[PDB]
């Protein structure tokens, strides 16, 4: 188990926030978080659309993001405020999500107030604002709170690293092959796609996976004869270490 | 077991309608009954094509349809007939498919009769009218009275929602994670195809599960580089649950 | 077992045109029958290229097809001259794919001489002709005889019947609903592919299958809405009787 | 066991170039040879971009290739020389890769400076000299001494061979089959992209094995037909005799 806070108001307030199989509020709190998740999120992939990208205060947009990330922050700290050892609320996890999930409306906010008020600046780059940008996605694994299903998930991705190593590099050396294989047997050949070897391995990975996209495709004979082969060869490669990861999951999720 | 009748004519009629085992005029009622159902539903996915769309009383398509209501309706009014238990009859599922497939044709034709001769009217709506028609296809479960395949189906449909929930949970993860990436990383070029991460949803499901039709695919270097993770990334989620479906058919299947 | 002649030339002939395991004999005899179906196989899908179709004597297509039929017959009748039973030489099944191919030459051959010399003739028809040359690819199945995975297959295609049609069951339902679908939620859009219902079958069966040729997709959004569905249950449906099958064959090939 | 040199000199340098876990030099020595094989790799996929090609002695490709040949024949040299038995020598397989990662630049620069020197030549050949520069691609197979996954990759492909045949089998039979069907479906149309047998094979192994990429497709409704069962065909065909591979490689790789 875990040590339980035993006093009056903290170990009330963190039964409340930390189990919600106890009461009616408890059950009320959780589902309040899980409104304010989904609408976060659904605030950040609506704000992209051409019609409101045009070329703050007011706007819908900008309103809603900051009671969302009040929310966040409120609920962080009051879960923090009552918990009985500081050496496991480092070593958690969940925490870290909440608190990358909180850190960018802070950037960005603070970035803008201090500089443009007093100093000329370019942005800071546009590859750094635009890098943070698209940090502020990590508001989903939030939800890792409320549904056991992530969590096996997660489990069953920690225990299996190997063979995931196994199938990437399998995947590598196929790839490296077979782009090598159809690039010199279409040198010759004027009406060809494929200018480089690093321009074939966009085909190799599509066609190993069998996704084909369908540009990008072989037409001397001998480029034929190998893309056949690629094709043939990814499903190989790629089903060799999904029953591992499929058993770990299985196990994990059917042992309670 | 159920209750039977126990009487003069309707027990035996009961057992005529209900257990197609018994003796030759039962074999002769099954039959017919399938050759209805086929013959309603080459009618409806027939008189949508081009030719006869052009821009009721003696079209050969307006016939038929009439002829298949009545003799459903027949069938279902001798069915409820002798029947020993109401509850149980509520409680069924083959007598609901029964009545919905009735329903539409009284529908339409009762509207169109009263409407049009005594007032003016749009229509009801275009798109009201447009759903109806729809709801005429659920003819084809009829078929779930003559075939062990489709029930079996049901029962496995019925025993794994859990793993349903989860498949479809894990493939909305991943398609906001991989929409939002490759969006990101493409937001620079002028030439591409992903407008905005609303847009990229059709291109997240339609390669993870490899389909790939084949538009709207990465043309920059960090765009493929997500384009191949979504590759990867779709197998490992997909393929988690379908153990535990197959399972449970082969066990309903192989039972008896 | 099966009863041997027990005589004096027969005997020692059917042993040498039945058993492949008794002498140098029987092996070259053998490799001459394997090297003969390769040639004819060869003449058969070569002659079909557009430099030699242009718009018979001594072309060098039509010789070695006289050559291949002659061995071909000479070696079923020798192998039907010292037979012990005839009613096991009717039920076999080896000896219909030999007599199946030997009869297109006979009918193509025997239909040109008689009736070009002596009457005025369309051909037959333009149908009929091209439908026998289809029916002389056959010659693939002689094979049967040399090696054990076919036979295998023939075994396990034999035993999984039911399962086959169930298959094909479920993919049927399966193409109707989604093509029906698919077809009512955009109809109203004028720049559609999908002009009836019996034109998105190829969708459906494209999609569920997840071939995915790129040709007709959905544009409106409620097709996108569907088109996802679509690509999801594919896998459902394809993915429960294979099993059964592999299993099957795995039985049939590890038993010895 | 092997037998292990048992003398002053010699028998530590066979330890040290032969088993990484002795010493703090032997993990150094390790790491230097994967980090040279890696380099070599970039080297190779590296020099053949649009940019650099154009239309020796100093140029930066130039070097770089002869530093790693000096390290691969100085390791492979000295690794022979305190080796106890010469048999084991031969019949081992990293030695061959080994040689044949180091012969090509041998070659390369052999021919050139006898002949331009002394004579007059062609180069030797397009084809030739074409070929040779692609069997310059075996330098990633030296990292088979630095990996487990590789070795068990390698006892999996050997142990089933067998297996390997039959899948070929199955595919050249479907191959044919489906390839001669839907060219004789297609015939009487003008506008069909089908001109003989020969060129529907590339579109019979892209269906069967679900990758699609979109040229050539069927368009007479006799060609979808056929173009259906493909689909269906090529996972039956597929999809047999993988569990044995499989079971194989978790076998191997488990066990230890
Ligand atoms: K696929
Ligand atoms: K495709
Ligand atoms: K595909």
């Amino acid at each position: 188990e875990r040590p339980l806070p035993r006093r009056d108001f903290q170990r009330q307030v963190w039964l409340l926030f930390e189990y919600p199989e106890s009461s009616g509020p408890a059950r009320g709190i959780a589902i309040v978080s899980v409104l304010v998740i989904l609408i976060s999120i659904v605030i950040f992939c609506l704000e992209t659309l051409p019609e409101f990208r045009d070329e703050s205060f007011s706007d819908p947009f900008f309103v809603v993001e900051t009671l969302c990330i009040i929310w966040f922050s409120f609920e962080l700290l009051v879960r923090f405020f009552a918990c009985p050892s500081k050496a496991t609320f480092s070593r958690n996890i969940m925490n870290l999500i909440d608190i990358v999930a909180i850190i960018p409306y802070f950037i960005t906010l603070g970035t803008e107030l201090a500089e443009r008020q007093g100093n000329g600046q370019q942005a800071m780059s546009l590859a750094i604002l635009r890098v943070i940008r698209l940090v502020r996605v990590f508001r989903i694994f939030k939800l890792s709170r409320h549904s056991k299903g992530l969590q096996i998930l997660g489990q069953t991705l920690k225990a299996s690293m190997r063979e995931l190593g196994l199938l990437i590099f399998f995947l590598f050396i196929g790839v490296i092959l077979f782009s090598s294989a159809v690039y010199f047997a279409e040198a010759d050949d004027p009406t060809s796609g494929f200018s480089s070897i690093p321009d074939a391995f966009w085909w190799a990975v599509v066609t190993m996976t069998t996704v084909g996209y369908g540009d990008m495709h072989p037409v001397t004979i001998g480029g034929k004869i190998v893309g056949s082969l690629c094709a043939i060869a990814g499903v190989l490669t790629i089903a060799l270490p999904v029953p591992v990861i499929v058993s770990n999951f299985n196990y994990f999720y059917h042992r309670e």
